[PDB]
């Protein structure tokens, strides 16, 4: 059932932001089940997430949008 | 009952993040075809407001994910 890697970010200025991204990553990670998703890989920048065909249907998206908005970031799925 | 509490689900744009009311309305009715019917996403046009129905943890429930889906694909802020 969840078999697509997706690369959430968390954008600003619009570019990622690692900082920010691997914070609301590690956020996300600890506010949601443990799925194998949200893990920020430091080869390539990417908080990393598992999903199916849409990824904004994964339950932790609307987290990881909840701590990049606050941070005053745009999240892109 | 259960759901006893109203929220306001918006859709934000803009410098400052304000209101989209015509992506909010839309947000609203896609959430409603896509959750089941229990009163909530219901656009009101007197006040502006998407009304989510909804108890002490209104952002942990389904709906509200759904809400946030449709939302952030179009580019918005959610709340
Ligand atoms: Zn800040
Ligand atoms: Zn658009």
């Amino acid at each position: 059932h969840m078999a697509v890697v997706y690369a959430a970010r968390c954008k600003f200025g619009l570019v990622q932001n690692n900082r920010i991204t691997r914070a609301v990553c590690d956020l996300t990670n600890e506010h949601t089940t443990k799925d194998g998703s949200w893990h920020y890989v430091e080869v390539d920048n990417e908080c990393k997430y598992l999903a199916g065909d849409n990824p904004r249907d994964q339950p932790g998206w609307a987290v990881f949008v909840k701590y990049c908005t606050y941070y005053k970031g745009v999240p892109d799925a």
